[PDB]
């Protein structure tokens, strides 16, 4: 089969899911795809796409990045 | 160690000289307490490693998923 571009392995996202749920967050290389987020969760060990405009994303990654 | 018995931060050594195109994704690690939070698949040899949180691309990066 043919394909035109690189599958985005996020076609769906969650927007509810809580920092204090999240084991780490994985950011894709894949920077044509709107999703580009997923999270492996606490409470069931499960990855999910997640919303890339949660406001605590942004804090988290400032977190990581500014050691 | 397995996971539930281990009290050493994840990450023991950071790379310094990964390329943005060798890497598949990578994992901010949720523990505040240690220093390396940010591990790097790689495409290449499919390690993970802990990579350098003032590598230079790591930033453009992460705030282009971010600002879609
Ligand atoms: O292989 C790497 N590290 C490693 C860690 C423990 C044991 C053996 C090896 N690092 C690595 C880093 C960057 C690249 C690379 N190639 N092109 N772009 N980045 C390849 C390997």
């Amino acid at each position: 089969p043919v394909s035109l571009s690189y599958r985005c392995p996020c076609r769906f996202f969650e927007s509810h899911v809580a920092r204090a749920n999240v084991k780490h967050l994985k950011i894709l290389n894949t920077p044509n795809c709107a999703l580009q987020i997923v999270a492996r969760l606490k409470n069931n060990n499960r990855q999910v796409c997640i919303d890339p405009k949660l406001k605590w994303i942004q804090e988290y990654l400032e977190k990581a990045l500014n050691k």
